[PDB]
């Protein structure tokens, strides 16, 4: 599912993303923009053999299992698969470990690169939250 902007910031409202660990829903709409362009079916193959899913580009080394990253962690212990799907809460309860665990949102590197210090206001501006 290719979401919509304000959908988007909707659905990440409803899941608890709104100033999640101090970064404000804009932040999370902007990182989703760049990591996938909206599109919950994203994939995108890395340099070491690990793959990114989903929403938010949610790593195989780490996070969630592939069966085709070898001596990987699967600290969200789910399926990479369950990433894709059009409901968000797993990429979203997912990404909620993931910014707790030091680097915050710079585990993002779109938003690093594309969204920090930039007003992260403009993604949610207009929608009915
Ligand atoms: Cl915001
Ligand atoms: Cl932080």
């Amino acid at each position: 599912k290719v979401f919509g902007r304000c959908e988007l910031a909707a659905a990440m409202k409803r899941h608890g993303l709104d100033n999640y660990r101090g970064y404000s829903l804009g932040n999370w709409v902007c990182a989703a923009k760049f990591e996938s362009n909206f599109n919950t079916q994203a994939t995108n193959r890395n340099t070491d053999g690990s793959t990114d899913y989903g929403i938010l580009q949610i790593n195989s080394r780490w996070w969630c299992n592939d069966g085709r990253t070898p001596g990987s962690r699967n600290l969200c212990n789910i399926p990479c698969s369950a990433l894709l799907s059009s409901d968000i809460t797993a990429s979203v309860n997912c990404a909620k470990k993931i910014v707790s665990d030091g680097n915050g949102m710079n585990a993002w590197v779109a938003w690093r690169n594309r969204c920090k210090g930039t007003d992260v206001q403009a993604w949610i501006r207009g929608c009915r939250l």
